[PDB]
């Protein structure tokens, strides 16, 4: 009756799997290859502007509040000048930039190339360099996203396929190129960015040229750099694993908790300036002098935060030292973050776990030594926890954590943290970040229609 | 416009996100515990068998000819049993099983748990400790696909997500005890075992907490026991991409041709029987003898698969073996499965990719010394090769031997011969596998039943 009418359907379409077009093949290398460059300049600027930043800082090293104003300065104006450029040139290249290349592969949110791409890539190089706690994974996968449309709006592609699926393979070689990670861009595009409430023609074996390419490209420019070198941990028995449960739950119980201080915060400096355009820009430069000026007086607040991991898993911090990151620093992410500024936030979830992980850690190490413990597998189990509360995409945090730790002997440790992590985040009521500040903003401007 | 009305649909459903019933997430728990109690018995059952259909060739060792004699015995009643209980009891039970579970997440091919489960069980026991090249992999993912549909039945979970999703829970919690892949398990439903065509309900969380409780029921019972084990080889530089991409067009042009012997021999071996029972258990009772006495002499062209594959990864194999295993392994990995036995052929087609890699590795290190190869890189790099142009699923290929070698160093040329392989077995022209044996039985089902 209808299931004659479905199986010679699915008998048509099973019959012919996995056909996608050789045009959009093609484009998928070329964008992937573009979104791939486009990171490693990015990187490379960045990088350029924080090395500037340092050698005038020594360039006058005898007068101590001498320097903290030039400190201070030489901070602000990077950030003065982002905030600016996105502020008066393009109101939706601010934040992260997952939400408004997430939205946009649900056929909402234009994409515009040409008010993204320079305001994006310079403000978020302004705003990185300047030394504000933010990650360079956002502004480089809205660039991966917008490449993806430029490719699609110059060579004229047609169809609905084709507009996805460089969509979402200018987005996965992106999150490939930012953490030289290739399985986490596709695990990223096949579970957290695709529509989740309907049926898209995304085809994977585009996403995975695009990622191929990408990653090719940033191992040409970044040879023998590990971003996170951790050593090689002791493994986890089976009378361990309740333990990494507990950190699950631990992380599950405040991951909803940052969401609502992000989302609260992401307002309460708006009703600091109201949305003028001058005072955006003095609030905005007021924060990342600040978080410049963090990065000479106590430099582990300030900065990407990779370079806190490989201290955070071999020991090496106190206790009263990683309470005291741990609580200026994520002070400095909502601050950072929330205010406007171009820049993502996994790389300040991807460091505020590792010390909240080694803060669970070198608790159990001492609450009974009966299992050997050590305090670093507690925070390679529990990098990739905050992300899987916070955002609640706990397979591509899991992999991301696997790409950039090389530890496999974890997986289960890692899987059990994660997953722990977002079930407590789902029983509490919290929910996914990058889906909330999407639907914030649609309703934002479904209000803005009246 | 209705994409005001897809807005408010868009926000009211990105605000509930990710919200899966308590219900779902216990069961999906249970469902995971009772297939890797039910992989930890089948593996056990076979290596019991395995050990004294062995063991007694010793144990009376007095002749040569008595020796084979009592060699083939001893394989072709145990295939025997195997392939009567499959043909008067569950005729879906043969075969891999992949096709059925696959076609019953999209509400086709319908699972009788109460005559799969002790056909599958107790026959796939026989053929498989007959020694025959057979995966543990096919019959212990209907094993759990069939579990989740029982305990569905018993526990009388209603809706249409509690049965797509303990469907897919329980084949993914069968796939990640039969190869202790905890991440693959995951990766073979979201990219090839769910319904490729519209949209369902299947909730990641669920599939992850199954996986979960069936790995630690893996190896709470078989620790410090890992199925490959090979060592930390050497890692690929940057110039040496495209001999990767050379193997994989050369897997990609095999794909298809290797499908095509399949889905053909699957009917070459149909008209020796002719449906008929006594003739179709004869004829598997031949063909389980012949893989028992391959299994006794040159073993290395008979069983699962797993002993010779870290040989074969920088070995003493040599050009002139390399070439008898490959065409030897496949000859039988057609006779044995394409004739309706129970057992996968995703375990056996690993082994055939590392062959063929090794076996290319091997011709590429004494071609140009200017590189500095190895062999063992080529075949961890094309293990999952064969496994994505023949099924075509490189995501869950290059994610499964990520998780069964541990080596993060070859995650380029993995990529890269993965997809060189889907792309030069789209081009050719050929379906997946495991999706033309579903269409195969779905159009037998429509024309030449009813």
């Amino acid at each position: 009756q209808a299931a004659r009418l479905r199986r010679r359907q699915l008998i048509r379409q099973l019959l012919e799997r996995d056909k996608t077009p050789l045009a959009i093949l093609f484009m998928a290398a070329v964008v992937g290859t573009l979104v791939g460059l486009a990171a490693v300049a990015f990187d490379k600027g960045v990088a350029w502007l924080q090395n500037q930043r340092m050698g005038a800082l020594v360039h006058t090293a005898d007068n101590y509040p001498l320097l903290l104003t030039v400190a201070f300065l030489c901070s602000a104006v990077l950030a003065m000048f982002g905030y600016f450029l996105v502020r008066k040139y393009a109101p939706e290249a601010g934040g992260s930039g997952i939400p408004e290349i997430e939205g946009a592969l649900e056929d909402q949110r234009p994409v515009r190339w040409w008010r993204v791409l320079p305001v994006k890539f310079f403000g978020g190089l302004g705003t990185l360099g300047g030394g504000m706690v933010l990650g360079r994974e956002g502004p480089t996968v809205q660039i991966g996203g917008n490449i993806g449309r430029m490719v699609l709006d110059i060579f004229r592609l047609k169809g609905d396929e084709a507009r996805h699926t460089l969509l979402a393979t200018g987005a996965a070689a992106g999150l490939a190129a930012a953490f030289n990670a290739p399985l986490a861009g596709i695990l990223f595009i096949i579970e957290e960015m695709r529509p989740q409430f309907r049926y898209t023609l995304i085809s994977i074996k585009a996403v995975f040229i695009g990622v191929i390419m990408s990653t090719i490209m940033y191992r040409i420019f970044n040879h023998e750099v590990a971003l996170i070198d951790v050593g090689k941990l002791s493994d986890a028995p089976l009378n361990t694993l309740w333990l990494y449960l507990i950190l699950g739950i631990i992380f599950g119980i405040f991951g909803p908790i940052f969401n609502k201080w992000v989302l609260g915060m992401q307002d309460l400096l708006h009703r600091v300036h109201g949305g003028n355009i001058t005072k955006w820009v003095l609030m905005g430069g007021a924060i990342g002098g600040l978080c410049g000026l963090l990065g000479f007086v106590a430099p582990a607040t300030s900065g990407g935060g990779f370079n806190l991991i490989p201290i955070a898993t071999a020991g090496n911090f106190s206790m009263g030292m990683l309470v005291f990151i741990f609580v200026a620093r994520v002070i400095t992410t909502l601050l950072c973050f929330s205010s406007g500024a171009p820049g993502g936030i996994f790389a300040p979830m991807l460091a505020l776990g590792t010390v909240l992980g080694t803060a669970f850690g070198m608790v159990a190490v001492e609450l009974f030594p009966q299992y050997h413990l050590e305090a670093g597998t507690f925070a390679i189990a529990g990098m990739g926890a905050l992300l899987a509360a916070s955002i609640r995409a706990p397979l591509t945090g899991i992999i991301l954590v696997l790409e950039m730790t090389d530890n496999y002997q974890l997986i289960l440790p890692m899987i059990i943290t994660g997953l722990g992590a977002t079930l407590l985040a789902q029983f509490t009521g919290g929910k996914p970040l990058y889906s909330a500040i999407l639907a914030r903003t649609l309703a934002k401007q479904e209000a803005e229609q009246l």
